């Protein structure tokens, strides 16, 4: 519907990280959004499907690098996973879904000790959450570039 970006702070294996925090409200209920964000036959519609044992302490790979472990899984609310990528320090991503009336307030936070990687990931999730939204690159470069300025400017100070 309409997104509020923010910055947090976390202690992850790679150390003290800051974080991207994306908040979006959806007019679907918590379950449906949980399923859409966790059932690989639904993640497959709007994003890249994960492979491996999708269960807690299990692990995931997405077709084009990124892989990681499934640290926490508290259906239908919370989801934490590690995030490993070739040239990159290790990261952590978390999804919290909360009820707001008949709908849900999604929250997606990706923490990383790399300042460069803050922007890159905030923007990368936002692009992806578009297709979640839909599900529930010339024009795209422009949207990538504005969104980058927003995260870049928030990361400044």
């Amino acid at each position: 519907q309409a997104t509020e970006r923010a910055l947090g702070r976390r202690t992850i294996p790679a150390g003290e990280a800051r974080s991207i925090i994306i908040r979006q409200r959806y007019d679907a209920p918590v379950d449906e959004v949980w399923s859409a964000c966790t059932d690989p036959n639904r993640i497959n519609r709007w994003f890249i499907e994960p492979k491996g044992d999708l269960r807690e302490g299990g692990n995931f790979a997405l077709q084009g690098n990124a892989s990681g472990d499934i640290l926490r899984c508290e259906p239908p609310r919370r989801l934490t996973i590690s995030w490993v990528y070739e040239g990159k320090p290790d990261s952590e991503v978390e999804l919290r879904l909360s009820e707001e009336g008949d709908g849900t307030l999604l929250e997606l936070e990706h923490a990383t000790t790399s300042e460069q990687m803050l922007v890159e990931v905030g923007v990368g999730w936002e692009m992806a959450l578009d297709f979640l939204g839909m599900f529930i690159s010339p024009e795209m470069m422009r949207i990538s570039q504005e969104r980058g300025e927003a995260w870049a400017a928030l990361v400044h100070s």
